[PDB]
């Protein structure tokens, strides 16, 4: 009842989709994604940060919006991403710039908040961790995230090649894509024989049989903190296969496999640089990560590694240096880059509720 310490913050975009809108856009530098329930995300005016409000994220135990990998798996999101288009990022160019970009899902690659592929980059990011959190969530607070473009593709025939904008757009016209799997696209149909429509009059479709196209969507992010399990982790990922395979989930498990020893496919990589016992982790007090990559160079189609990334992390709350400049494997094979998130991600088909606060991010 009283309402002036919090403030809903539900707008949402879908960055790969759509432009943000100027009313959309959190201090001028974020959107939100994920569920957008009153309670997922609000301003905070009682716990400050630099003296200006932080973001309380919260998701209760209903929460999980999301399927998950395994049928009967959710999962659940409540997050900012720094990077987004608006439609000053398509100022002037022909409308089917903008257009194309949203059926192709590549919207948020002409605006502002990414990092270019191999590139080196400092972030630096604060969150508080109340004392009532669970020690058993498991939720990722801070991510790096792939920017791959669906229009590079596998024919039914075993071809990887790139599409192009036009080409794709074609394709989404006859396959309805589960995720990276491409469908026959089939019209639901009345009985009179014609094609349903919503109540909106827009035509209904689902998805038939699998048509033998992939287009490359989704995969674990380069780089995630988090909790699982009891432990505070950080988790580094690499695919060094030019379209990456979803089938091969190579996936390190904090509770599983040691520290700073490398799971790999023949692709892949995952590695837990940092574990942390949850106790240990400082509770109701702003702490700052400051964070180094250097992201792996990968060969594009040749698909080797041409330079190994590396990790630096140090956690002020004193100055703890978690991660001491190790050299890893970290990041996707693709064209483009990454950018950061900040939030919830409760993943492992978790509904123990969860709630902290961040602030205080930048990026050089
Ligand atoms: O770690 C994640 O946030 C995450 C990993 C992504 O690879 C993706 O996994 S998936 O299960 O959906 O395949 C989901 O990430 C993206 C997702 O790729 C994207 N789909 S797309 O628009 O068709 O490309 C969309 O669903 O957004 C999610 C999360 O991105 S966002 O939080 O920035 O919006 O989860
Ligand atoms: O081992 C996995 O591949 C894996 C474990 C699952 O528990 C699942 O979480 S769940 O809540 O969906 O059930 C999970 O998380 C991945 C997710 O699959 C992946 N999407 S994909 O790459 O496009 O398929 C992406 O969003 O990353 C998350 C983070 O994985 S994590 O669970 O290791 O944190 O996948
Ligand atoms: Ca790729």
């Amino acid at each position: 009842k009283n309402t002036q310490t919090l403030m809903p913050l539900t707008e949402r975009v879908n960055v790969q989709a759509d432009s943000a809108r100027i009313n959309q856009i959190i201090d001028g530098c974020w959107v939100a994604v994920g569920t957008n329930k009153p309670h997922a995300i609000q301003r905070d005016f009682t716990n400050l940060f630099d003296g200006k409000p932080s973001y309380r994220f919260e998701l209760k135990t209903e929460d999980n919006t999301l399927e998950g990998y395994a049928k009967g798996e959710t999962k659940g999101r409540a997050e900012f991403s720094y990077c987004y288009a608006t439609s000053d990022d398509f100022r002037g160019l022909p409308a089917d710039v903008y257009q194309k970009a949203q059926i192709t899902k590549t919207v948020y690659h002409h605006g502002k908040g990414a990092c270019p592929q191999g590139s080196s980059r400092d972030y630096e990011f604060s969150v508080y961790i109340p004392s009532s959190l669970d020690s058993n969530v498991s939720t990722i607070f801070a991510q790096w995230h792939g920017m791959p473009d669906r229009t590079l593709v596998q024919t039914p025939q075993g071809e990887v090649k790139k599409l192009t904008v036009d080409e794709f757009v074609e394709l989404e016209k006859t396959t309805f894509f589960k995720k990276n799997v491409g469908h026959e696209k089939v019209a639901r149909l009345d009985k009179q024989g014609n094609p349903v429509k919503d109540k909106n009059g827009k035509p209904v479709y689902k998805a038939g049989k699998p048509n033998g196209w992939l287009v490359e969507q989704g995969g674990y992010p380069p780089l995630a903190f988090g909790f699982s399990g009891g432990l505070f982790y950080i988790k580094a990922n690499s695919d060094r296969k030019w379209l990456t395979d979803k089938d091969d989930r190579c996936n390190a498990n904090p509770g599983k496999t040691p520290v700073m020893k490398p799971l790999t496919s023949e692709y892949k990589a995952s590695t837990i640089a940092y574990k942390l016992p949850f106790a240990d982790f400082p509770k109701d007090c702003w702490i700052t990560f400051r964070v180094h990559i250097d992201w792996t160079v990968y060969g594009k189609e040749a698909e080797t590694i041409v330079k190994p990334g590396m990790l630096d992390v140090r956690m002020d709350y004193v100055s703890k240096h978690i991660v001491d400049n190790e050299k890893i494997l970290i990041g996707r094979n693709d064209e483009d880059g990454y950018y950061f998130k900040f939030g919830i991600y409760r993943v492992g088909d978790s509904t123990v509720p969860v709630c902290y606060n961040l602030a205080g991010y930048s990026e050089r």
